[PDB]
C-alpha cells in the first residue's frame, strides 16, 4: 500500500514541508496574471482632437462627446479622424492610450481577453497529455520558462497581433503550471490529506488579489507593470530545477528502480535514516500488487447522461457568471483599487459560511440558494440606477461572494457524486466546461451597443435558469460514495 509506505518512511516531514510551499508559491501571481487585463487596459476619458488648423459637441450630462467633433468655427459634424486626447490624471498610459482602441475598434479590448482565455483551455488540453506522457517535473519547468519568456516579451509588442499572440502563449503556460501544480501536490500528499490541500489552494488563490492590487498601485504604467508581474517567474524557473518526480507516475510507467531511489532519497532527507534503509526491491514489489494491476461511458450509456448534462450546465453557468462579474470594477464609481481590495477581502467569510451550511444541511438547498442569490443580486444591480454606489457596490460584492462559495460547493459535489471509475473524467469535463464558460463570457459582455443593460441582464438571467436544474441532483449527505454504476441505479429507483 502506497499510504502504508508513506507512513513507514515518515509521512509529512521536512521534504513535504518544503515541497508544498515551493510548489504553491506562484499561485500568488496566478490571480495577478489572470486579472492584469482590467488594470493594463483601463479606459480613460477622451475626446476628439481639435484640428491642426469649441470644436466638440456636448450631451445632456455636459461632458464633451468622445466620438464627435465640430466642423465650423463658432452645425454639422464629421467623424473623428486626426486623433484623440486622453486624460493623464489617474492612468498615465495603457494599451487603449497606446493604440487608440476606442470607438471604431472598441471591440479589440474584449477580443484580447477572449484570445487570452482560449490559451488556458488549449494549454490544459495539450499539457494534460504532455504530463501524462513525460512526467510532471519536465512539463512544470517547461511551462515555467514559457510563462517567463511570454510575459517578458508581451510588454515589448509594437503590434496588436504580437501582443495578442504573446498573451495567448502566456495563458497556455499558466494553465499548464496550475494543472501540474495541483496534480503534483495531490500525488505527493497522502490520500486522507486532500481536503486540507484544496483549502490551502483556495486560500492562496484568494490571497493573490491583494498582492495584485498592491503591485498595481505601486506601478501605474502598463509596460512596467507587466514586466514586474512577469519577472519573478524567471527566478521561479531557476529554482524549479530542484524538484523530485512523483512516485505514482514512476511506478505506473513500468520503472521501479527510479521510484525506489526517489523514495529512499525522500526518506533520508526527512530524518528517518533508520526507516529509509528498510526498503527493498522485493518488498516494494510485493507491496505494489494492486496499483500495477473514457468518454464512451460518459456520453453513450444512459447511466451517466442525466448527471453529466446537469454538472456541465452548472459548471458553465458558474464560470460564465463569475469571470465576467470580476472584470467590472471601473463602472461602480468608487476607486478601482478600493473595489479590488473589497473584492479580494470579502471572499473568506462567504466560503466559511458556505462550508458550514453545506456541512450542516443538505447540499442541494445550499447550491440553489447560492445560485439564486447571485442571480438576484446581479439582476438587481442591473436594474438599479448607477448614481448610488453605496448599495450597488455592496450588492455586487455580495453576488461575487455567493459565486465564490458556489464554486467550492460544486467542486465538492461533482467529485462526491461521480462514481469511482469516471470521477477523474467527470472532474476534467467540469473544468473544461468551466473554461468554455470563461471563454464565452467576454463575448457576451461584448453585446453592449444594442442596449447598455443587456450584458448585466444576461449575466443575471443565466444563473436564475441554472439554479432550477439542481433539484434533479440526488443528495449524498452522510451516505457512502457509490462505487459501480449498478449501485447508483438502485438509489434513483
Amino acid at each position: 500500500a502506497f499510504n502504508d509506505l508513506l507512513q513507514q518512511v515518515g509521512g509529512v516531514g521536512r521534504f513535504q514541508q518544503i515541497q508544498v510551499t515551493l510548489v504553491v508559491l506562484p499561485l500568488l501571481l496566478m490571480a495577478s496574471h489572470n486579472t492584469l487585463q482590467n488594470f493594463t487596459a483601463a479606459i480613460p476619458t477622451h475626446h476628439c482632437r481639435p484640428p491642426a488648423d469649441v470644436w466638440l459637441p456636448r450631451d445632456r450630462q455636459g461632458q464633451p462627446e468622445s466620438c464627435l467633433r465640430f466642423t465650423s468655427p463658432q452645425g454639422a459634424t464629421e467623424p473623428c479622424t486626426d486623433g484623440w486626447i486622453y486624460d493623464n490624471s489617474t492612468f498615465p498610459s495603457t494599451i487603449v492610450t497606446e493604440w487608440d482602441l476606442v470607438c471604431s475598434h472598441r471591440a479589440l479590448r474584449q477580443l484580447a481577453q477572449s484570445l487570452y482565455m482560449v490559451g488556458v483551455l488549449l494549454g490544459a488540453m495539450v499539457f494534460g497529455y504532455l504530463a501524462d506522457r513525460l512526467g510532471r517535473r519536465k512539463v512544470l519547468i517547461l511551462n515555467y520558462l514559457q510563462t517567463a519568456v511570454s510575459g517578458t516579451c508581451a510588454a515589448f509588442a509594437p503590434n496588436f497581433p504580437i501582443y495578442c499572440a504573446f498573451r495567448l502563449l502566456s495563458g497556455m503556460a499558466l494553465a499548464g503550471i496550475s494543472l501540474n501544480c495541483m496534480t503534483l501536490n495531490v500525488e505527493w500528499m497522502p490520500i486522507h490529506t486532500r481536503a486540507c490541500v484544496g483549502t490551502l489552494i483556495g486560500y492562496v488563490y484568494s490571497l493573490g488579489q491583494f498582492l495584485l492590487a498592491g503591485v498595481a498601485y505601486a506601478v501605474p504604467h502598463w509596460r512596467h507593470l507587466q514586466l514586474l508581474v512577469s519577472a519573478p517567474f524567471f527566478a521561479f524557473f531557476i529554482y524549479s530545477w530542484f524538484f523530485i518526480e512523483s512516485a505514482r507516475w514512476h511506478s505506473s510507467s513500468g520503472r521501479l528502480d527510479l521510484t525506489l531511489r526517489a523514495l529512499q532519497r525522500v526518506a533520508r532527507i526527512n530524518g528517518k535514516r533508520e526507516e529509509g534503509a528498510k526498503l527493498s526491491m522485493e518488498v516494494l514489489r510485493a507491496s505494489l500488487q494492486k496499483e500495477l494491476t473514457s468518454a464512451m461511458e460518459l456520453l453513450r450509456c444512459p447511466t451517466l447522461r442525466h448527471l453529466f448534462l446537469c454538472l456541465s450546465m452548472l459548471w458553465f453557468a458558474t464560470s460564465f457568471a463569475y469571470y465576467g462579474l470580476v472584470m467590472d470594477l471601473q463602472g461602480f464609481g468608487v476607486s478601482i483599487y478600493l473595489i479590488q481590495v473589497i473584492f479580494g477581502a470579502v471572499d473568506l467569510p462567504a466560503k466559511l459560511v458556505g462550508f458550514l451550511v453545506i456541512n450542516s444541511l443538505g447540499r442541494r438547498p445550499a447550491q440553489m440558494a447560492a445560485l439564486l442569490l447571485a442571480g438576484i443580486c446581479i439582476l438587481l444591480n442591473g436594474v438599479i440606477p448607477q448614481d448610488q454606489s453605496i448599495v450597488r457596490t455592496s450588492l455586487a460584492v455580495l453576488g461575487k461572494g455567493c459565486l465564490a462559495a458556489s464554486f467550492n460547493c460544486i467542486f465538492l459535489y461533482t467529485g462526491e457524486l461521480y462514481p469511482t471509475m469516471i470521477r477523474q473524467t467527470g472532474m476534467g469535463m467540469g473544468s473544461t466546461m468551466a473554461r468554455v464558460g470563461s471563454i464565452v463570457s467576454p463575448l457576451v459582455s461584448m453585446t453592449a451597443e444594442l442596449y447598455p443593460s443587456m450584458p448585466l441582464f444576461i449575466y443575471g438571467a443565466v444563473p436564475v435558469a441554472a439554479s432550477a436544474v439542481t433539484v434533479l441532483l440526488p443528495e449524498t449527505l452522510g451516505q457512502p460514495l457509490p462505487d459501480t454504476v449498478q449501485d447508483l441505479e438502485s438509489r434513483w429507483a
